[PDB]
């Protein structure tokens, strides 16, 4: 089976704004997660072909990854911080859905999610 095209990261027809919360999501949240020792499987779309997972895109219909999230942030693709937060949650929950409790990849996602939740708890108030 083929991989799907990666999620869209740019759309010239979308309105754009910068907010202190979206700036925080890029400068603090994404940066903190990216450098984590368990980040690397989440830094690009799942390549189901390379990984020989023919059923991955049969099961996961809303793929997401931190490479995509970062590009969306850099491109001012998001209008609301909540959109970006949803994309992180989609990434984590896709991992839990496809895989099984206790799997190494799940433990990796769990560590990132812990850190994510800590940083989102420190999200500054909308200015
Ligand atoms: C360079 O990339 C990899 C390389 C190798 C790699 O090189 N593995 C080697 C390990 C040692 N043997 C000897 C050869 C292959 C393994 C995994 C990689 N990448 C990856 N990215 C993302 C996911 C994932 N993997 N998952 C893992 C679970 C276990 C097998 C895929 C399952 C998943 F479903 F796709 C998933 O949810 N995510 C989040």
């Amino acid at each position: 089976s083929m991989n799907p095209p990666p999620p869209e990261t740019s759309n010239p027809n979308k309105p754009k704004r910068q907010t202190n919360q979206l700036q925080y999501l890029l400068r603090v949240v994404l940066k903190t997660l990216w450098k984590h020792q368990f980040a690397w499987p989440f830094q690009q779309p799942v390549d189901a072909v390379k990984l020989n997972l023919p059923d991955y895109y049969k099961i996961i219909k809303t793929p997401m990854d931190m490479g995509t999230i970062k590009k969306r942030l850099e491109n001012n693709y998001y209008w609301n911080a909540q959109e970006c937060i949803q994309d992180f949650n989609t990434m984590f929950t896709n991992c839990y859905i496809y895989n099984k409790p206790g799997d190494d990849i799940v433990l990796m996602a769990e560590a990132l999610e812990k850190l994510f939740l800590q940083k989102i708890n420190e999200l500054p108030t909308e200015e």
